[PDB]
């Protein structure tokens, strides 16, 4: 139930306070931004790379402090990846998925990892 | 059967002689100290992060030398984490758990990792 | 002479083919994007952090293969940092500086680092 | 101007939001805590090690994003190290130095490294 | 169906644009090159080591971005390692296996890792 | 069937040509050397630490090039660790076990890792 | 005085017994191989990248054990880099320089790093 | 003043309580042990590599906590390296130098790094 940024770009309200994580989030917004303009293989691949890399890195930082809610978080990550690997062109869904994942799921680890 | 420090702060008698481990132990004492003053979600979270991170790191150092009693040690770690993840406000228990874990369990790896 | 993206966001034409670098570049465009909306300390600070980090990381990568034109490149980096640290509110110049630095200066290290 | 903690221990108001930094800061408070009780070589050594390590690590993190006020910060660090290396037993000064260094100098790098 | 280089050495048409991967690929060509001249134990071992190392490293980089087609790729890697470990002297097969693997299988991860 | 050095110390005939491995092997001879003079808990602990660490490190290097005979090698390592963790005082057996392990089992990975 | 490989490719007689180094050397031979066929910017770039990286990595390894003849070695590296950066098309000189650098200069660090 | 071990081998009395350091110290005793038997280039080089690496590594550990007596310690290291690089065969001096360096100079950093 959060606003979908237009243009679809990362903004400080999505800040987790983990500099590296925030920078990775910036890439995810950009990847979706282009996918909305030109929904092709190249743009999907850019997003897919940045997404797989971010999710893995974020998982590693969560594991570094044995984050209590890692298991549920990882399943969320898997659902988005699955959606990108069986891409049906729903850019609006992806836009809202990333917004909600960061503000509701990623925010849960604030001060815990 | 060891005395519970008052104020609850790390002291040299808890020294394992592994500088990094000793520095991480200092954070667990500080975490329980505040939890005892204000037993809220923020302080539990600080203790939780430091505890999850310390246990993981300490486990990595033990596995680096294939510590003989790694398994039983890891089981102790799991018990405290589980207690913190199902916190019922028994600070006195946590205070004694940490003191005893370090002096009886952690001290077992002295010179072995 | 290169067109200035509007909205000011990274796009594939800026690709250096170095995954890490391209992702860091996406963060610089986003930094300038918000600076253009609200020219305040927080927005400049975000850009300043990402810029300082990216330039250093890029320099380290260039140094890793003893990049031939490292010195000239470093001097360019210093100028942007200096501008950011003696900020006068010229967002138009910053937008132009980044676009031209990546496409003429960064592109020069393609296949050399 | 800030209150000197009693007992002299780290607390959440000193939070910089960098987990490694906050954890290292906890070790410095503890180091000074014991110095005040027993002003001896061993207690000074513990603080000296934790202080030398923390300052170096924090400096490296500031350098990682080419922190704008690194030089002034480094000069502050050298002043404290110098006092520790030419110790005259002024624990009251040390207690105040650390409190003020974190809240006025360290707090300056928030969101920039 | 690609041409088998003669002499059997790495050339720019095999470029993946990942510097470290391309440099490891150069060692595989050199390995097969000598096995073709003197199909003995020492040359098989040199190739085996560089192949074992490259496949592992490439696999790590693929996992770094959770490469979508990692499983089928690892199965390919396994097939060649299996061949090298039960070596019967079919140099011509090894020559075409490497050429085809890089150009059809490795090329699939371009821009994805 | 190799000679058992007397004094029990590492010598160049044990060289694998991997500087770090050779250095770790030197610690193993020294550990057994003292265990022969004073077969106590401290000396067994020293050897055990260096042994667990060397075996893990050596296993990591073997895995780095997916060493062909890793499995059988690891089984040998486990046998010596098991003997140290269920120590019955057979110093002569440990002396010959190490000498033979390096010269017949470790030597197998020469040029392959 | 050493024979110049033809085709110009690395061979076991150039082995230093350092896995990483030898693998890097293989890239240098391949780089000069193509330069000899087509003396252009891309081929010189590929060799320049690999040469800069190798020389740096080798220097780091030499420094790791504080190699006694590091200075004389570094000077030789600078001479080759200088040549590549002020390229005049003398592929024959480059072929001979690399062969002789490895067999007379690199071989000097055998067993010392 | 300290007794020179015979056989010249590391023993527990030389313990600094830093695992890595202690293991590296074991390689230095072994290096000198063989030099005393056969004072040749191969034995001097083994010791030299080990000594150079140990000294550098120990210096890196000292610097990590900005060890207070780092300069005086580095000067000692250089003294020994110089002797090894201008070797005149005084094994007796070398045996005494290492023993005294560890027990008087190295011991000074106990609990400080
Ligand atoms: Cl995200
Ligand atoms: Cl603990
Ligand atoms: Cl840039
Ligand atoms: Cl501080
Ligand atoms: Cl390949
Ligand atoms: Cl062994
Ligand atoms: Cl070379
Ligand atoms: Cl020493």
């Amino acid at each position: 139930g959060f606003p979908i940024p237009d243009p679809y770009v990362w903004d400080p309200s999505f800040r987790t306070f983990y500099s590296i994580i925030d920078d990775e989030h910036k890439t995810l917004f950009n990847g979706i931004f282009h996918l909305a303009i030109d929904d092709n293989a190249d743009n999907l691949g850019e997003l897919r790379r940045c997404t797989g890399k971010h999710f893995l890195n974020e998982q590693v930082l969560m594991q570094a402090s044995q984050y209590q809610f890692y298991d549920e978080h990882k399943k969320e990550h898997e659902t988005f990846i699955h959606a990108l690997d069986n891409w049906k062109g729903d850019v609006k869904w992806a836009k809202s998925w990333l917004v909600n994942h960061i503000k509701t799921i990623d925010f849960k680890y604030k001060g815990k990892i």
